[PDB]
RNA sequence: GGCAGAUCUGAGCCUGGGAGCUCUCUGCC
């Protein structure tokens, strides 16, 4: 899964 | 025991730009 963060997407687990 | 949302990061930090450390509020079966 997928998370927008603080200029970027990061990714954390699928 | 399992899937997913918040978002100008909802938010601390780094042995950072890493399927990283972390951290909060909630749903569905």
């Amino acid at each position: 899964r997928v998370r927008t963060r603080k200029g970027r997407r990061i990714r954390i687990x699928p």
